[PDB]
């Protein structure tokens, strides 16, 4: 009755401006209020970046000298390539952990100097990771970073933070543990500590607890008392200078036996080519670090790009972190990526342009040239509690998402499985388990979908489900049915079983008829079925061929253009010279009422 | 205007009859027309099952005696447990290939008798595969067999058929090749043949070509001339008896040097316990064979169950193939599963009940007891062309699905990738690549979805897309928008970019406004968005917070009950004391027209 029929439809300086973005803000600086907040931000984050680089470089197994070349070349190389404004690419601790695992595995395998073979592997893997980044940037692909969610990175970071807390337990007591690195790394290292426990010092426990007692309440105050104290108070450099000038005026290496940092050379040695022969044995870890560095840096650039009102790209933001692993790779460095704490404390004070990074470079220079005879005779336990107490965020995350179970109910499971599988197993296998599980969970969400009868809406033409709404009039039998899943091959059985349960069953009624009623029309509302496979059109043909036997008819309701393509172009299913497919479900009710 | 508001809704003999199904058809046989077609079918498939069992048992590396125990115990054990009627569980050639690979790998590793150590590994892996089957049946799980599609098995079968055709090239020429088994098995075996080619016989090529010349046109006639010749004509036993009674009356082992499988003892040796110490090194191949045997047997039972008008179960069909690998596992056998050719030639003639299988057992008994001195002095090349020319179906499949590219366009890619990755690499890695690729392809289908404006339908209340339909009236600006994907985290960027491209862009217009119009309502039709993640409600909040800045408003249209749950229960997004969510999109047009 009044079948509404529509009609189908028939069938080069612009590059230099991109690549070298120092030449698009430097000729107009607008120095009225562009300098002072920027310079103060640069000195503040430089003061708060001195004690972090030595600690992170000590975490990777090397001496705390090469981390200064790492952070310095990283801060000076982003000023010439980066298109963001508030990122400050420095050192990310999870990258230091992965680099430490790789250089420890290769030094344990192929070695048996130590201090110079701990640089060849790191520089080579950072060089080839940058080669991978510039190849992924020259192909302009970037499609891999969208498969990493944001309830997956926030579990991987917490798992790697547990691994950092475990691997900084030797320096908190001053023991000599073997290289226990592999698949059960946290459990084996903790049982190695608790077996070999009755050998700890009385010098590497008193200064550790005293420095923790100074650090942790002061950071707890500094986190939420920023009103009367505008700049963040640098207690880290204060306790480092106070600990160095006790263990050198007080002779804390002969009277006791605490660990003491190397010697620290002048700096800026002649550059060296990385070892080409170690390339094919290490190019499974460049994949491991390049993807996560690229993902974290593009997410943390775009999150701060639209907050201040400008635009950033993605074919150039890849190249800056690409060459950040290329040109410093010829200068005894390791991998770098974006910041989390440093960029927030950078943007919180001043920070009107990119030139802060240059000052972030520049104050390192003094540190790298005239502070070589100092920073001797400081403990390796002060740096341990420095890189321990600076883990407030990745363990503050436990307070929120196990109480934000109410929003998602299925991202909490992904987050907790990724955290558990990255603290216990490793960092690479943990990230792989997280990615594959978050991919599998959407097809688990497709399987077992919802279904219900529909019914009317009392004097309009809307149809909403009767399993979750109050009194709606239903016709005696023109029973409607609605499926909210794609219906491809995983859930052909769920669709068949749900349709046979809500309405009557065809085969049982056919058997009891042959051994020797109401509901004379079923209207499948296929508005939500948003593609369909080969088995999809097979089971939609099967329900019609079964239901036509008893004496009832089946007619679909408001399919998409592509489903209506794949039905007629599909096998032959339901259209040669018949109507049997409608445009609105209320029209199907009006037709089936005419009988 | 007249906001249609509904109201939300507040919140033991029955087991023996299953397990032992010989006791539910045997007391009433109805012998008027239940015997004769059944018995003739049993003798016909027994005659056509004698030459196949020796060939398949020779494919697995063992003597052609243990295959007779395999098929006999398989046919006699399903009569006591099986609930189907037309399956006839015999020997599946891909199972013989996987068993051959496993016993060849273990015999090459741990060995260096050969004929008795080629039974311990096969019997042990079939025993533990049956243990896996009865464990998967006692847990009543069965959810794994739905992840295997039907455009995936039909590529895996063709890839394993290429591997059978390659691995039966030694016996087609009579050479001595080493065990070239691994990851590049087909390529290495073909290059080993074509390097070592100038050593073939003149006896193992003349009888091979002569027997192929007899077999292949006769099977080509027998495939589509079944009218005047009702029963399938058994030319296989005819050419086997004609080839045996040439190479024993004609002395074809002294005058030439062709291969001949002698020995062949009477049979029914005392039973032996399988080797328990080889359990933990082989339980990665029981997973490989149990899943595919269970999948093929449940699919081929249900495909023939509803064709004749009865019902079958799934908690009992698992147990029959479970114990088919348990009780014959103590009697020097290997794995069995359902039939494809044998069940079609069984059901095509006679076949009124299950008792055909007993005759399928019974005619083996004569073969296993008094045909021991015969079946000596037959070539190993006749059995080669027997198991070659019986591959008509799995290579006839190349004519259909590369011309059924028009139905699916994405199952052809899955099928071809599975065939290519199972012919070249292996059978296990090929099946794994097929399963993981078919899982990944549905989330590739979610990514890059369709979008369009809607427009009216000219004097009704339907809305269909304007990118694929002819003239529909559109309001000047109340531009509608429709998304047909779940919108979780993979395609937040596609949704944001498509909405910013079809309608106006918020951020660019805000920038040009701040440097110093039409479309005063966007109605997102979210009828097809069938769940949403945390990032989903984040980007749906972000589009409202952006669009509210310029001076236009955004209101969603006809979400599901679960999306309307996850919006309000979600963060706070859009409902405390506001309307901002409708029930039908035409009502949203009527509201936005009032302005």
């Amino acid at each position: 009755q009044e079948k509404s029929d529509t009609n189908f439809k028939e069938f080069a300086k612009n590059m230099i401006l991109g690549f070298l973005p120092v030449l698009q803000w430097l000729p107009k600086y607008d120095l009225k209020k562009n300098i002072l907040g920027d310079v103060m931000s640069g000195l503040i984050v430089g003061i708060l970046l001195v004690p972090q680089s030595i600690a992170y470089s000590l975490l990777a197994g090397q001496e705390p000298v090469y981390g200064l070349y790492t952070s310095f070349f990283a801060s000076i190389i982003y000023f010439l390539l980066g298109t963001s404004r508030h990122i400050s690419v420095g050192i990310f601790g999870v990258l230091c952990l992965m680099i430490g695992e790789t250089v420890d595995r290769e030094l344990q395998k192929a070695g048996y100097d130590k201090s110079c073979y701990a640089i060849m592997v790191g520089s080579t893997v950072t060089f080839i990771a940058g080669v991978y980044q510039v190849a992924m940037g020259f192909f302009q692909v970037g499609f891999v970073s969208v498969y990493l969610s944001d309830a997956l990175l926030s579990g991987f970071v917490t798992g790697a933070s547990f691994t950092i807390l475990t691997s900084q337990a030797k320096y908190l007591l001053g023991l000599n543990l073997p290289r226990t690195n592999g698949v059960g790394s946290l459990i084996t290292t903790w049982i190695h500590v608790f077996r070999n426990i009755h050998k700890t010092n009385l010098c590497d426990l008193i200064t550790s607890l005293l420095c923790l007692l100074v650090l942790l309440p002061t950071k707890e105050l500094n986190e939420h008392f920023k009103s009367k104290l505008k700049a963040p108070i640098p207690i880290e450099l204060v306790v480092v200078v106070a600990a160095t000038l006790a263990s050198h005026f007080g002779k804390l290496h002969e009277n006791y036996n605490s660990s003491i940092a190397g010697h620290i050379p002048t700096g800026f040695m002649p550059p060296k080519v990385p070892e080409w022969n170690l390339i094919p044995s290490v190019a499974v870890d460049a994949i491991a670090i390049s993807i996560i560095g690229f993902a974290i840096t593009v997410s943390l650039s775009e999150m701060f790009a639209k907050k201040h009102g400008y635009t950033v790209k993605a074919n150039q933001e890849m190249y800056a972190i690409g060459f950040c692993n290329i040109i410093p790779s010829f200068f005894h460095c390791f991998t770098t990526s974006a910041a989390l704490a440093k960029t927030l404390v950078k943007e919180s004070t001043g920070c009107h342009t990119q030139l802060s990074g240059v000052v972030t470079a520049l104050v390192l220079l003094l540190v790298l040239l005239v502070i070589a005879p100092l920073f001797y005779s400081l403990q390796k336990s002060v740096l341990g509690v420095i890189t321990i107490v600076n883990l407030r965020g990745a363990l503050r995350k436990f307070r929120d998402l196990p109480k934000m179970w109410s929003i998602s109910r299925m991202d909490t499971v992904i987050w907790f499985v990724t955290m558990l599988s990255s603290a216990l197993l490793s960092t690479e296998i943990g990230l792989l388990v997280g990615v594959c599980f978050s991919i599998f969970c959407v097809i688990l969400r497709t399987q077992k979908p919802k279904s219900s009868l529909l019914g009317l809406v009392e004097e309009s033409e809307v149809f909403e489900s009767v399993s979750a709404y109050k009194n709606l009039q239903i016709k005696p039998g023109i029973k409607i049915f609605r499926f909210v899943a794609p219906l491809y091959y995983i859930n052909k059985e769920c669709f068949k079983s749900a349709l046979y349960k809500q309405t009557v069953n065809p085969i049982l009624i056919k058997v009891a008829w042959k051994k020797a009623l109401e509901l004379h029309t079923i209207v499948i509302d296929c508005s939500a079925i948003q593609f369909l496979d080969t088995a999809g059109i097979h089971t939609l043909k099967e329900v019609r061929r079964d239901y036509e036997a008893i004496g009832i008819q089946v007619l679909l309701a408001q399919c998409n253009p592509t489903v209506r393509d794949s039905l007629t172009n599909g096998e032959y299913c339901k259209k040669e010279e018949e109507n049997l497919l409608f445009y609105s479900v209320y029209e199907a009710m009006a037709f089936a009422e005419v009988s």
